């Protein structure tokens, strides 16, 4: 029950990615992430493409040889981050876009 | 080498899905697929998100709690159809949207 795609928590600390040398600012952000399978019977908000669909049937059919459509971000949002200039000023990125899961769906 | 995510060939049956009852043309149609990996050093041509890319870190760094991103299509064609009217007249759908992968990338 509720075992389907989904949006869940997902908290990023940027300097577990490695990604501290350049951004100063946040310590850690919520990224989110898509969670759950795609297999039928859907869930209503999925959205799923026809090829979504198509896939599922198919790895339904071939298991092994097909493998099944995947939980994924369906549009993304942006954050704030502040970055160091290559000339060293810390600077803001007031839409650092593709940050943060808004939606999700199977693909 | 050349193991990252790419667009396969995926010849679907139309009968194997349970489409058939509602399509009478064509019987096979090549829908592909995408298959692939999404990790470090990434292809050129994946066009990834942020946000794949930061799961795909955070998944180096905690591989249990987190997944890694996923290789999907990230753009899909038409296929003409031929099905059933619902006075059971043979009927073309000429754009029927969403059918086959035209690019595959990490989301």
């Amino acid at each position: 029950a509720g075992s389907h795609c989904q949006k869940t928590s997902l908290r990023v600390n940027f300097e577990d990615i490695g990604w501290d040398s350049w951004i100063i600012a946040p310590k850690e952000y919520e990224a989110y992430e898509c969670k759950g399978g795609c297999f039928f019977p859907l869930a209503d908000d999925v959205t799923p493409t026809k090829h979504a669909i198509v896939q599922t049937l198919v790895h339904l059919k071939f298991p092994t040889k097909v493998g099944k459509a995947c939980c994924v971000p369906t549009k993304l949002s942006p954050i704030s981050v502040l970055y160091k200039d290559d000339m060293g000023v810390p600077t803001l990125k007031y839409h650092y876009e593709g940050m943060s899961v808004a939606e999700c769906g199977c693909r």
